[PDB]
């Protein structure tokens, strides 16, 4: 059927008491819309698929198997070849979406990949599972355009190193940079990308601090005037989304800090697609509050598979974004004018709530 897809594989799991995957596939069983969707099959990436992005010493070490208590180092070697599978598990999904055999499709995945880099493993990530489904949607179907956005709440490091000289993919991250103040340390407004991939590379870094948190109003904020605007005039075949859901309420401090709502992200993925004809797929990055990821989830399936979505609070539609938002914004507007046309024409309006900028337009 011509529908919702998802990849999930009892494989990944760390015992063989629900960790996260197991909680959001529970979730989405619960709720019927696992019944809505298509599971599909997944699968380890081969060592050559994993060599589009990373060294083959890298791969062949954390790739193969050496030949479980999860208190052993043992724990890990089973954490890299859980990486391997959910590799493959990405792949496959955002294939069969590429190729019009799916509408879209959300990954059930971990560990997350968006941190791991050419040859080194880093925050939790071994490695990066959306860099290589994009690098093989390139080799293996020639994809014009792709754009990645990255909306967990920490930098994409190892997403931006692996196309930081390709202008075919646009990546975008949204997270809590603070002026390099926040792990791990990336992903400066500044970073444009160099070469012919110069201006491909966005950093919509959010700096300030805490004072207050990131809700729904500045992202919804930073979507209006910085990720559409670019994302449309960009104009993808196909769109991947890291989709960590750490910036949900519900996580503390230096893992989160944000006060996003669960609900925020269904808007956030209805968004993205009227992308690319709808050819869209979301892959689970970080986010650890059961709850809030498990709510996050089904906001993003519930949203994939064309259902109404719950509307945003009122308060929210009407709420300006905090003052370090907007100027967050408009520093990462400022330095892009120079590659987008659609940042060259205006004035900014960042600091408008939703309904003010909908009434203004
Ligand atoms: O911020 C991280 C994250 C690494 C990866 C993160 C992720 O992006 O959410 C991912 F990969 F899971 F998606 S978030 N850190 C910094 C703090 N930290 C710690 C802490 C140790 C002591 C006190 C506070 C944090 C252990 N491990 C980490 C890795
Ligand atoms: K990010
Ligand atoms: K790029
Ligand atoms: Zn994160």
């Amino acid at each position: 059927r011509f529908t919702t897809g998802l990849v999930y594989d009892t494989l990944m799991l760390k015992h063989q008491h629900a960790g996260r995957i197991q909680s959001i596939w529970s979730r989405l069983q619960e709720t019927g819309l696992r019944g809505k969707c298509e599971a599909i099959r997944g699968r380890k990436a081969t060592l050559e698929e994993l060599q589009t992005v990373h060294s083959e010493a890298h791969t062949l070490l954390y790739g193969t198997n050496p030949l479980v208590d999860s208190d052993t180092i043992w724990n890990e070697v089973h954490s890299a070849g859980a990486a391997r599978l959910a590799v493959g598990c990405v792949v496959e999904l955002v294939f069969k979406v590429a190729t019009g055999e799916l509408k879209n499709g959300f990954a059930v995945v971990r560990p997350p990949g968006h941190h791991a880099e050419e040859s080194t493993p880093m925050g939790f990530c071994y490695f990066n599972s959306v860099a290589v489904a994009a690098k093989l949607l390139q080799q293996r179907l020639s994809v014009s355009k792709i754009l990645i956005v990255d909306w967990d709440v920490h930098h994409g490091n190892g997403t931006q190193q692996a196309f930081y000289s390709d202008p075919s993919v646009l990546y975008m991250s949204l997270h809590r940079y603070d002026d390099g103040n926040f792990f791990p340390g990336s992903g400066a407004p500044d970073e444009v990308g160099t070469g012919p991939g110069v201006g491909f590379n966005v950093n919509m870094a959010f700096t300030g601090g805490l004072d207050p948190p990131m809700g729904d109003a500045e992202y919804l904020a930073a979507f209006r005037t910085v990720v559409m605007p670019i994302a449309s005039e960009f104009a993808p075949d196909v769109v991947l989304v890291s989709s960590g859901f750490d910036a949900v309420e519900g996580h503390p401090t230096p893992l989160g800090g944000y006060n996003l709502s669960a609900r925020c992200f269904g808007y956030l993925t209805k968004q993205l697609m009227g992308l690319a004809g709808g050819r869209i797929v979301l892959a689970l990055e970080g986010g650890h509050d059961l709850t809030a990821i498990c709510d996050a989830s089904e906001a993003c399936v519930s949203a994939l598979l064309g259902n109404e979505l719950d509307p945003l609070p009122e308060k929210v539609l009407q709420q300006r974004p905090n003052a370090n938002a907007v100027r967050s914004m408009e520093k990462v507007m400022e330095i892009h004018s120079k590659y987008w046309r659609c940042l060259q024409r205006t004035t900014s309006t960042a600091g408008r709530s939703l309904i003010e900028a909908q009434t203004c337009e």
